[PDB]
């Protein structure tokens, strides 16, 4: 009931901000797109940023599900290959124009640096730790504490995507950044 | 005269916000600390955040000077060694409680994402590109476009420092993150 109003607001905001950016669409337009009144919207979300926070949750969940799907489909036969495929999967999902606009461009502004990292952490860490733990167990990555490596890799990957997202030639940035990420990955991976 | 008032406000704000955080010290207390009136302060800085921006400039300049000093003192004889020493120097300068409070914690909040990145870029990028260009010229790092590598390393290094700054056991986080960065560096450096 209130749940339905929330879902419709989230879906509408996600679509519209996905196309034009956070800064460019006001809450009244989103309400109308969702078919709810300003009163019903304000009951669910005190302000714009509160709606954005729930939009980021749904988008990041879908980012993580899409990553798992691409890693499972990549045909990686070793943990090392799976790490390589995960890097490609992120460059692929981060290039989706909605993910680019909402996560790479709008979320660092609206949530701050700490808020963005918090979101990135909660969604990304588990899978990152997992892939690391598996390469280690297979002897393909030197034995280490998992959390610090995970954190650095996440920071490097999030920054890679941002650099592609704002570059004048996205196509060249993506290719050159992929090479960079490859070398950095291949420098810690054994074989 | 008013120049002196500017310097004393910057020095006082830097010290006090360094110790207690931006949010915890008001402009009246900083005026008093510097021995100047509210009207002299307001003549130099329209508001609190304007003062903070100048504080960030002097602190980031000192971050960069202290990094150059640590790299020059390491006795690095090759570009590779200089990259190794620069990584250590950043973890060391990052861990200064004033740098931690003003740059890592307060600046993202007060400046906003775009403003903070802009500042971090202007102070970091030049030196990062330089050390990369030198390792390449020496044959110690594979020939590649400089900007993408620079940006990924910056993202990894900024995230390393953030993780140390907010970790439960900062001392263990620093040591383990340093090891991680060393492996990652040693994997790409030919020498
Ligand atoms: O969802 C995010 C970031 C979301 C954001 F909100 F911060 F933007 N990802 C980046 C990190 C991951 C997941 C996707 C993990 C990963 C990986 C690759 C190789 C070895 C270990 C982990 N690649 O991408
Ligand atoms: O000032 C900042 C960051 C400011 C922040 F606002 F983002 F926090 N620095 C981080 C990156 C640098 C310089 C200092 C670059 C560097 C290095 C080391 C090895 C090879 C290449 C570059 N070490 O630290």
């Amino acid at each position: 009931r209130s749940a339905a109003t929330r879902e419709a607001l989230i879906t509408g905001a996600r679509k519209l901000w996905g196309l034009r950016g956070y800064a460019e669409v006001g809450t009244p337009e989103i309400a109308t797109e969702a078919g709810v009144t300003r009163g019903a919207m304000y009951h669910q979300f005190a302000d714009k940023a509160a709606l954005f926070r729930d939009v980021v949750e749904v988008v990041e969940q879908d980012v993580m599900a899409r990553m798992a799907t691409l890693v499972a489909a990549s045909g990686a036969a070793t943990p090392a290959d799976a790490i390589r495929a995960a890097v490609d999967a992120w460059l692929e999902v981060s290039g989706d124009p909605e993910v680019r606009q909402l996560i790479l461009l709008d979320a660092p502004v609206v949530l701050g640096w700490a808020g963005f990292r918090d979101v990135a952490q909660r969604y990304s860490l588990g899978m990152t730790e997992q892939l690391i733990t598996e390469a280690i167990r297979a002897g393909q990555l030197a034995r280490q504490p998992v959390r610090p490596l995970a954190q650095v890799l996440i920071g490097a990957l999030d920054e890679a995507a941002m650099f592609i997202a704002t570059a004048d030639d996205p196509k060249r940035a993506r290719r050159e950044t992929r090479q960079v990420l490859r070398r950095l990955i291949d420098g810690m991976l054994n074989g």
